[PDB]
């Protein structure tokens, strides 16, 4: 009964948990059909072929790219279909045209040749084991019936939609087990002829729009009636509608502002599901804010209408949602891409029938060709959309589709928009599909029955080599303040605290003829009270975040490292750094993760001279006297390829790779010059400004490295192709993307468990077996009801990620220390929170504190 | 008599030499006056002290930044005239304002306090030696005279300004030896009333400004009468009235033009000048097209009118000359700033009376405070034009005036620009005065009666030291063709004779495995029958001008400059041309003049250790088995401060020069790393890409100089102050300009005699003694109606102050070299003319020769 859909937004306004949001498992039940997407118009091509009637869109085109060449889908049944079988799907949806079969004013003579042409597209369905789900009208009209009969306006048009509907019934057979009669009914009225953005019309008032809509739902009603009384005896399959529905958000959480939202999506989905499934009657609020615009039923067609579906068909994505639709309806209401909560809506306000998305997806731009990654992300959400709502939700559906086999013409956007699974180049006379990355996706989610789990992706037990390394990081640690430091360090159970210490504060002017020495004895205290309490601190040297990039002012004001001098003028520095301290620490690092997209490839020269000065003077002059381990660490957030099984995103990842991590890594780790990639793609694209090395450089960067701190905070993904004209970055070819499906944070920023091991493996694979530490990795607040739920997901599936790789691939961890164990020097990013002047421990820390002293997930 | 100004455009479209169009010496005779200016309500400030009247400005600036504090000339005598004993000035302009002593509409009671300040200013003036040069009226109004009498459009006005102009004789006596009326009434008429552009009224057409013209020059005829039958018996000096006139061009050069310019000239100048000295009539032409807008005299007026002036009084500058002017009145002519034909036209358009120039000077900006040397130049300018008139025009002047002793309010326009000699922040409450650049110029120009022959601006004879070098430049020769090249040099006796060799066409590909030998034999035979023609052949390596920088395809597509590499691509290549050609040259040059103000600095490196690669290689590999020297050609234009006596001006030329020269001369030349004031200023700004010199480099470049190859065209200057946003170098924080008053070029490129003795001087100072060469000197084209005769001037002058450095100053010369030996390589810049396929000599070449073959000025 409606009313009770108030309850949608209180019901997904709080999650209950991260894990349900997400959903990272679960598969689809037994009988969970799959399906494609294809329209009359957008793939089909031609207008006087073999007996082909005019469509309204043929004559809309001629003057606001057309149809009369659209993709060859009229004369060929297996090349279209060879993509359906690389898809392996068990149905296929498509449409018939209404023109085609009965062009006339009068439903006229039918012509045989399309009746062939389906014919053969049904019986080769039937061998290679495919389903259809047809639709007998999407978004067209025979001409011939519309400059007559003035359009969807009129009524008789709905009884030409009931006999061309019936002999829809009887062409086809009994094998057509599932349709949808009238695809989308309210961008056909309302764009179709009030605004006159779709095809018929030139422009009119709401009141066509409404009487246009109330013809289609009249027709709906004739059409349904027609099959339950006249075919379904010698049937058995079901007949629906699909209707199109977005989503939206209040906007201030109040009871006014969601009867606004309830009102809208009466407005625009309870507009035709009310009088189908529910009364028999339009919704109150259509009959109370519209006075006489909006033509009622009598008590005869109250009751004709009632009961005509059996399941309930929806249509969603950018057919509405951002898109062409009526600005009057959304009341002032945030338009938002979510379909869980819009099935659970569905459900609970229609007595439980069953559900079917008859058209899903997004769309990339028509400069992409082979590698969309936006379409596949957004179908991978969609699916987890259902899933969640499958599980979580009680929604039963039966079946999903995904839209646009083929690519086209998407009306307004004309030809500007690709969407298709297969690409088709606009200069090939055959037409000639290709794969894409969308296929290969749909293939191996199709097989698998959704997202079934995998050995990476479920947790396996183990235990942690001894005297692996723990500890937490404040890379802005404020220089009395030491007792609840040290206290929130052993309380947390760490033992390698990691830190820095700000090196412009170190010496005013860059020089060490003069020292503020109260930091460097606090520091000092700091280091060896921390061991006291049996705590080895991971020190740091030199911080990327600072205007001036952390130099002295007088250091920072003559090139501050694009200078040669600077070098030296960090390499004593260090050496004082090695003279006082130098007892207390057992791990250090000099140039920690300098950025790596902004940072100047001069300086960056510098950078690697200055750190291979550090390590000979540690080495030649203090290694035997005071033991100890100095290394860099550096940023390796992984880049993934958009597609998996596509070799241009591989070299991409490679380049951005080299140019993020291998840029500062190469000649400390490896050959001791820069990586291949690189310099050839500088010298490729005649952009240069990278200097090289020469042998005695040679010889002093290579060979000093004796641990590795890997820098893993997210996971980034690259794509090859230009899709937008401000984040594609030129200069790399490089196009940064972020997935839609993961759990995101409140500062946009995804946890990915998988990407260590990635990274991890990686980094063996280049730069040989090594002791490998994990030194920054930690995720912000997230949902913001309970701040550490994301948090304790963060580390339960990171650590053990990281497990796993210490146990499958032989990657020799040494540590692992999660990032910002407070707020106060880390805003969102913390464990201990800050609030009115103290720190308090959230239960992500506790969680934390749980696995430590477990030390690795106990073992059988 | 009217009607022969029309000679005036003939005489002055045909100059008749470049020596008198400059006019480098000369004095201005014996009793010349000079002045210098000051307004009524620019500089006087207050509006009601001790009982001054209400001025129309005092109405117009409330709303169309004021008077009523304007600089403090109205309490105090000594501050003021200070300015003036520092300036020494025989004479001193200003005005009275008319409110100050009679307030009222109707001549009022008079206010004693004006009378004693003006008795206090005289009697200082008495005492210093200064006279002065009242004006009765300057763009005022009393109010009361205006709201009443309707401004200066009735007629009893004019009686006010004879009652008021007869106690202006009286109340200062008779030391007020000159006197000028109304200034400017063609501004005060049109601009005052028509437009409204200035104070009074606020629009009308123009029969109002016609009408208070002819007010205005009625008030004139009345004090002029006045004075010459009241006052004269006991005062001999003279009375004028002040006429502001610019001067036009003619677009077209055709009679009907040259009529058009007669008309405007009658229009804006002819308005109130043909009354007065001529017959006492308007011009014809405002009689015949202004039908009846135009108030014409009767006979008894047309007589009271002619003949009421003495000597003319001339206004001239930005008052009407770019500036406020009624658009029609220029009927479509080019408005141009020139004042020698000026003076002619008004000395020959009427029966020859002496003129006086009562207001001159230009404006520089509000944002400029101390150094404007804007100002300097346009007087220079002014004062050449008023002693060229004097001498080669007839025009007896009788003295000079430079305007705006004071800066301040300017009437329509406002404080926006700053006019004054002395710099008055508007900060101080005391508006205390501070001398700039102008009045130290003005200062230095009086004392010394104009611009008297000086030791280095007189010729000083002398003869050429032997074995100087001579010869001439084609730095582009096409690679038979060599006969008539040959021809041409032997017959300019050259012995010299300067080209290079375009290395990008040497090798195709920048690799010595390939080359195009034939262009080299080319060079070997051309080098080789020089020198049986008796020719050594000035060689050079590498040219600036290319999109390339001049390098091989495959050596620019790689970093032409930037990348290490190409230093040793230069070294092996300079190797190929001194082992194959090694016998033929004894003058070498590498790098022939890089531009330096957009070449990078990296790429400096580069060429630097490119130069001190290629200098060690003929050092210890060809300078034994053949002889020789081999060094660098430097691009050294002369930078003269602005300034000459200001402080700030020498260090930004210091710092413009060691970009430009010393740039690529410090490392070679002295200590052997970058001048100290660049990398001063580039860390003092924070911006810096430079890099620095490892001991070996500084090694590897210091040292390599045989020679000094001087490269001087022309003279630029640099000012310190913004002044311009286009044109003001942030980055130096440099402002360029050229002199206004020397001889230019029709591609506007100065000639200045005594640059080259400076940057000689300087290059020895800052290198040491050493054999200095003057490699490129010469200028295009002049004066086309002999092409000639600058290029004369150019050679006499520059070669003899060559000269005077080689005399007095022990600057030992080499050899000289002019630019250009043809034009076809070199457009307009030429001796030899190619015209028709053909090379024909023009004068400046045979100058050349008879100087050559003279070896210098014959001695005594």
């Amino acid at each position: 009964e409606p009313g009770d859909g108030a309850q949608t937004w209180a019901r997904f306004s709080r999650p209950p948990a991260p894990e349900a949001a997400g959903l990272f498992q679960g598969t689809f039940p037994d009988g969970f059909l799959w399906a494609v997407g294809s329209a009359a118009y957008q793939t089909e091509g031609g207008w006087q072929q073999h007996g082909k009637g005019a469509s309204i869109w043929d004559t809309f085109t001629h003057h606001p790219a057309t149809g009369d060449v659209a993709s060859d889908s009229y004369n060929n049944v297996f090349r279209d279909t060879e993509a359906l079988r690389e898809l392996g799907v068990t149905h296929y949806r498509f449409s018939i045209s209404w023109a085609r079969v009965l062009p006339n004013g009068s439903a006229g003579v039918p012509n045989r040749e399309g009746l062939r042409y389906y014919r053969r597209l049904l019986e080769r369905l039937r061998e290679l084991g495919v389903q259809p789900v047809v639709t007998l009208y999407h978004w067209d009209l025979p001409q011939r019936l519309q400059d007559a009969y003035g359009g969807w306006a009129n009524r008789a048009l709905a009884d030409h939609f009931r006999d061309y509907a019936e002999l829809c019934f009887r062409h086809f057979g009994g094998q057509v087990k599932y349709w949808i009669t009238i695809d989308n009914p309210y961008v056909v009225a309302w764009h179709g002829y009030a605004t006159g953005r779709l095809a018929p019309g030139i422009r009119g008032s709401p009141r066509l729009g409404y009487l246009v809509a109330h013809n289609l739902l009249l027709a709906h009603a004739k059409v349904w009636h027609l099959y339950n009384t006249s075919f379904r005896p010698t049937q058995g399959g079901q007949v629906s509608i699909a209707l199109s529905s977005h989503w939206i958000n209040p906007r201030r959480m109040t009871d006014h502002s969601i009867k606004e939202c309830q009102k809208s999506l009466d407005f625009v989905l309870g507009w035709f599901a009310k009088p189908v499934f529910i009364d028999g009657d339009y919704p109150e609020s259509m009959k109370n804010n519209l006075s006489s615009i909006l033509p009622d039923f009598t008590e005869s067609e109250k009751k004709f209408i009632k009961g005509t579906a059996d399941f309930f068909a929806l249509c969603f994505g950018p057919t509405l949602s951002f898109q062409l639709l009526d600005p009057h309806m959304k009341f002032r209401q945030l338009e938002s891409p979510n379909l869980r909560q819009l099935l659970s809506w569905i459900d609970l306000e229609f007595n439980h029938p069953q559900i079917f998305i008859v058209e899903n997806g997004w769309f990339v731009s028509g400069t992409t060709k082979r590698d969309d990654a936006k379409y596949m992300y957004y179908l991978k959400k969609f699916i987890m959309e259902t899933l969640k709502a499958i599980k979580l939700d009680g929604v039963d559906v039966i079946g999903y589709t995904a839209w646009s086999l083929m690519d086209g013409f998407e009306w307004h956007r004309g030809y500007s928009i690709r969407r298709g699974l297969f690409y088709v180049d606009f200069l090939s006379q055959d037409k000639m599909l290709l794969p894409k990355s969308s296929a290969l996706f749909y293939q191996k989610l199709i097989e698998k029955n959704g997202f079934p789990p995998l050995p990476e992706n479920q947790p396996l037990e183990g235990t942690f080599p001894c005297d692996f390394a723990w500890g937490v990081v404040d890379n802005y640690i404020q220089v009395a303040a030491i007792q609840p430091q040290i206290a929130l360090l052993q309380e947390m159970h760490v033992t390698h605290f990691r830190f820095s210490l700000d090196w412009a504060l170190i010496l005013p002017l860059g020089n060490q003829s003069q020292v503020n020495h109260t930091i460097l004895q606090y520091y000092r205290c700091m280091a060896s009270e921390l061991v006291r309490v049996n705590i080895t601190p991971v020190v740091a040297l030199w911080q990327p975040m600072a205007p001036n990039q952390g130099l002295p002012r007088l250091l920072a004001r003559q090139g501050a490292w694009e200078n040669p001098y600077t070098a030296l003028a960090f390499a004593e520095y260090a050496r004082l750094c090695f003279q006082e301290l130098g007892h207390h620490v057992k791990l250090w690092i000099t140039m920690n993760e300098p950025y790596t997209r902004n940072m100047t490839y001069s300086a960056g020269h510098n950078l690697l001279k200055a750190h291979a000065l550090a390590w000979h003077v540690y080495n030649e002059k203090f290694r035997h006297a005071q033991n100890g381990k100095i290394s860099i660490a550096l940023q390796a957030d992984w880049i993934e390829p958009a597609c998996p099984f596509s070799q241009k995103d591989k070299e991409v990842a490679e380049r951005v790779l080299e140019f993020d991590i291998g840029w500062l890594a190469e000649p400390i780790f490896g050959s001791g010059d820069y990586p291949w990639v690189m310099r050839d793609w500088l010298n490729q694209r005649n952009n240069f400004l990278l200097p090289y090395f020469t042998e005695d450089e040679k010889k002093l960067i290579q060979g000093t490295f004796d641990f590795l701190a890997l820098s893993h905070y997210t996971t980034i993904l690259v794509d090859s192709e230009k899709e937008d004209p401000i984040k594609y970055n030129d200069y790399l070819e490089v196009q940064e993307m972020t997935d839609i499906t993961w759990l995101n944070s409140p500062s946009q920023v995804a946890v990915v468990p998988w990407g260590l091991r990635k990274v991890l493996n990686w980094l063996k694979f280049k730069y040989g077996d090594l002791p490998m530490y994990i030194i920054s990795n930690g995720i912000d607040d997230g949902l913001h009801a309970e701040d550490d739920q994301l948090r304790v997901y963060y580390m339960q599936n990171y650590i053990n990620e990281a497990l796993k790789a210490h146990i499958l691939d032989g990657i020799n961890l040494c540590g692992y220390f999660a990032y910002s164990f407070n707020d106060r020097t880390a805003p969102r990013f913390g464990l201990y929170r800050y609030a009115a002047d103290q720190f308090e421990p959230k239960a992500s820390m506790k969680h934390y504190r749980k696995i430590i002293d477990s030390n690795g997930f106990p073992g059988p």
